[PDB]
């Protein structure tokens, strides 16, 4: 099933590693032009070696002033993945002021800033397009000491669907993701332990984690003119632990 | 992205019209080998003209017995698309026992009695599969005259959970689609009025209904490798209508 | 605060046990009176022993052709509290025709029929009124072995939805109760089982199954004008279960 | 139905007008005593004139330090209403940072850090409690202009659950009411245009926005031991908006 993402301009958010990575390596593949936007220089400088010719941009997008000088002038994008994210992980009754500002900075206010960028230059192009907003599983279903990171998500489907409504008359699609625990730094720093994993793991009933591959692919669907009459979604990538 | 489905067995119900038959389209061109299962000889006889090589199975699935002995002997079916639906509309008050038991006996009950059959032969094979049953926009939301078929619906994508729950150890994954109105025989039989489709239109953020090529993307989606991590999912096909 | 439920006619289906024989004991109390409907005679008996003046109906409402002949001349109803249902329980691969038709048959097509007969009263009377429906966790959450059952309260959420849509207008909420497991007959039949019934409480928040009083003054509130803006909603009395 | 309000230390948020007065105003009249916050000191002098013993607290609940020191020595607290919010309507490709960071630590973060105070009294002294949080329509479905407004409801919602699975084991349970279009201040400051509100109306199966009266009691009913075995949940008070 051709996609007809080949020569088509794509920024990935959170670019670095993880889900963003492996994004950005599949579409260098397909043969897409991509902006690779993340915090940590090193990781971008790798990158570039694995995927000659991506566009790094190297910014912290909690920094909304930050965020638009960085993102300026980034010229034609045509897609776009939100993917950047942190898991500030506490005990409700431990919250703090500090750790609620930054995970709603990253998590939410920059997925508005990033796609208001993107959208205004496809509007004043006259051209459709699509993006994507890496959610999770944890966006309709609460874990113990994610009570932020849960709202920032639950935040999320909620504004991929007024984005979705708002943007349909420019024919902008917007989806989410959501993704069951993927073992990367992300997902491998609490669920490491293989008793905590293993609560998790039995209430998934095809017994198992998702790899980046699996998120990889639901993007790029979701990308593609393939998902044509899906728009203010939120797909689940969780072996079905939603469903039981 | 290719999807792997070239030369595998599929069985695809409710092929002689509108999604079906796009679907036993799509598969024959990508190179699978296609159990048409339809309730109307010639539906099948012209089809098989269309796509020779696609092994035509006439029958009612609204009867048990009857289905029981057609899908007998069907052979190995790796993947299953569950499409063969009536919408029988009558107001709340008008609802018949008549309509209300073929409703329940094709619309879910063979869903369940085929997808056993497929099923049971997986299983007894050892080899992992895929089905696609396909619901509607209405089993989440509900539209006048059609509280049966809102009702199957919503009765559907709960099945596609329990399946989803108990085939997950077998590596059989079970989703929904959920288009809204499609302009076949069964969508512009009651949506044909400008006006009654004109309120829904305006709840539709892209603007349109869904074409059969819509739905056919996501059911080969649904029923790829490409999607090994969504399983019990209820995937809109209905342009944004369910977020606003 | 005061229900006003004194003085008015209601009718509970599955009267005879559990929460049903609750519902009938909790309005008698209040001063309503009731038409207490239950397929088993002994169980009516003792009920009107135990609340005198209530109004007994001995019938299967699995068979709608009985139904309609014994709630015939029923007489006024402003109040419904669709209750009886029947949990036939077959893993997924063993599911059969007679046990899917007899779970559709009362668990659905019954809320309909005894809805219809109550609503056309109202409808004829030109006066506001009230249906819940006992729905169920599982409405919305899979459980192995209950395909069929957990299809049954799916669907049944979603027929409380078209009812609302329809009868609104006609000033009559639909809504419906979700509670967990309740340790009556049917709930003790297989989460008897300590540690069946242990994983299940290791994901109720509050750490225990519903008492009979929980999932009555939810019906009783839902029934009053207290709740006078509520309707096609599922009210879930399961702990927090839907929540994590 | 006696709730066992009277004599319990109930504190409002948002109490200077529309819901958060309702609230205080049938609080204060079945016997409670109450803790009135809010943001302007008149509307909070009259309330105190209108409800003799209520104690008054204005503080701006979107400045974190103002609110730790302002609701430093409450008191006991058994019962929390979290209503203070604010509507800043933008559309998407309008939004601003400033609306962005007062919707969330307003609608959000003031719940957060309010219900933390009350939590952790109520444990401290090794008592049971409730906790209701006003959420919307909205945070489930999209209204356009309302990208961050539909995110902090959507948000809220999830808390909620996050906040029901974490203070279960402490007996707090903690709800939310969702609300369609009340005519208060917010409410007829953008649906008071006669078809602006006419669009929405028409998906209202009750034919009416709601009444303050409508929310109080679902907060009433959810605060009281009347629903002791529902936590986590999103209670709708939108006359079937969500049904349909
Ligand atoms: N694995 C899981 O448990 C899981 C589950 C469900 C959903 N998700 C979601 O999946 C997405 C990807 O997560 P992942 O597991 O791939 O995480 P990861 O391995 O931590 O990757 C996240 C990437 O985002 C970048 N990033 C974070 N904050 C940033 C900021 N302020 N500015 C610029 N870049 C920033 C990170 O950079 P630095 O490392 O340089 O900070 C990193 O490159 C997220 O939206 C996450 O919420 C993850
Ligand atoms: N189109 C829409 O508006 C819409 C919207 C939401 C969801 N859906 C769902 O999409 C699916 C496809 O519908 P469609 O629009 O493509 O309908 P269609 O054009 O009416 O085609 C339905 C096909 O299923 C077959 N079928 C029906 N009952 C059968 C039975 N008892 N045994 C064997 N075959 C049977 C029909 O055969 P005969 O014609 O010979 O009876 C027909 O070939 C259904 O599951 C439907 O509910 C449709
Ligand atoms: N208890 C749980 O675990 C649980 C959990 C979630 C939801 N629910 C729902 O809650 C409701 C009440 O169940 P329960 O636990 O109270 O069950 P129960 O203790 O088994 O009582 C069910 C009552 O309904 C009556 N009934 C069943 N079929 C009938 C028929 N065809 N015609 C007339 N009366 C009939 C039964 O009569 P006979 O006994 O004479 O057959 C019995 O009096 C149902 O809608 C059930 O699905 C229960
Ligand atoms: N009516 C609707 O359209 C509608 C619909 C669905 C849900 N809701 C929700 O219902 C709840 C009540 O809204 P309403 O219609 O009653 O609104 P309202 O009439 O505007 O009342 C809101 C109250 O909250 C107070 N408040 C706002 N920000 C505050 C802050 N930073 N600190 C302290 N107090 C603050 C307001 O004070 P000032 O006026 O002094 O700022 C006002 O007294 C909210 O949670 C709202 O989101 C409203």
């Amino acid at each position: 099933m051709e996609l007809f993402l080949a020569g088509r301009r794509v920024l990935v958010t959170g670019a670095g590693k993880g889900i963003g990575r492996g994004t950005v390596q599949a579409l260098h593949a397909t043969g897409a032009r991509v902006v690779a936007v993340s915090r940590t220089q090193a990781d971008l400088d790798s990158l570039v070696r694995e995927c000659p010719g991506i566009e790094p941009v190297c910014v912290d997008l909690g920094d909304w002033e930050a965020t638009e000088r960085a993102l300026g002038s980034v010229g034609p994008v045509d897609l776009l993945v939100n993917n950047a994210a942190v898991a500030l992980l506490q005990p409700f009754l431990e919250v703090t002021k500090e750790a609620f500002d930054r995970s709603f900075e990253v998590n939410l206010r920059a997925v508005i800033q990033v796609s208001q960028i993107v959208a205004r230059g496809l509007i004043a192009r006259g051209v459709p397009g699509a993006i994507v907003n890496v959610s999770s599983q944890c966006s309709q279903r609460a874990v113990t000491n994610h009570s932020v990171y849960c709202s920032t998500k639950g935040a999320l489907d909620m504004l991929t669907k007024v984005m979705a409504l708002e943007l349909g008359p420019h024919k902008i699609r917007v989806n989410a993701v959501n993704p069951t625990v993927v073992m990367t730094s992300m997902g491998q720093a609490t669920w490491s332990d293989p008793h905590k994993a293993k609560t998790m793991l039995n209430r998934i009933p095809l017994g198992k984690f998702a790899e980046v591959e699996h998120v990889v692919n639901a993007i790029l669907f979701l990308l593609s003119d393939r998902s044509g009459m899906t728009t203010g979604s939120t797909l689940p990538v969780e072996g079905g632990f939603w469903a039981c």
